[PDB]
């Protein structure tokens, strides 16, 4: 359920984060606890609560990151092996009543609605995983039965 595979793009960021983090937001977090403490009572004042969360927030991703950047996994593929859906691949999908949407496989550690937004560990990209550029995908969840049609794969 947790998959290392990360594409190059997402690395950056990943690294970037850890970056932004330590580099620029830690001085700014630990700085407002500090005033919070001059300024006055630990339970009434709200601020030097807020900010020791997130600072507890901050450090923990920070940690995280950290070993994931370790662990994670690139995959650094172009269109040679194209054809069949796999990795970093953008897919269209159909619907009878007509319901196109399109979506892009990286995994989970860094997902956002901005580079691709379905990660692999999902059951979408469990169908969609290896079939041809007309077959018949089928999806279940709880109240979900699911039947689609697989479009187009793209790999830019």
């Amino acid at each position: 359920m947790k998959t290392p595979l990360v594409t190059r793009e997402g690395y950056e960021k990943l690294k970037q984060e850890l970056n932004y983090l330590w580099r620029e937001e830690r001085p700014e977090v630990t700085k407002k606890v500090t005033w919070a403490a001059s300024l006055g009572d630990r339970s009434e004042n709200a601020d030097y609560q807020y900010n020791k969360k997130r600072l507890r927030e901050i450090d923990r991703r920070v940690r995280y990151l950290t070993k994931c950047m370790e662990n994670l996994k690139i995959v650094d593929y172009s269109p040679q092996q194209e054809g069949k859906v796999f990795f970093g691949a953008w897919v269209e999908i159909e619907n009878d009543d007509g319901v196109t949407h399109r979506f892009r496989i990286v995994g989970y550690d860094e997902i956002f609605g901005r580079k691709d937004y379905i990660s692999i560990d999902s059951p979408m990209a469990r169908a969609l995983l290896k079939k041809e550029v007309g077959d018949l995908a089928v999806v279940n969840t709880p109240a979900g039965e699911a039947s689609w049609y697989v479009n187009a794969i793209e790999y830019v």
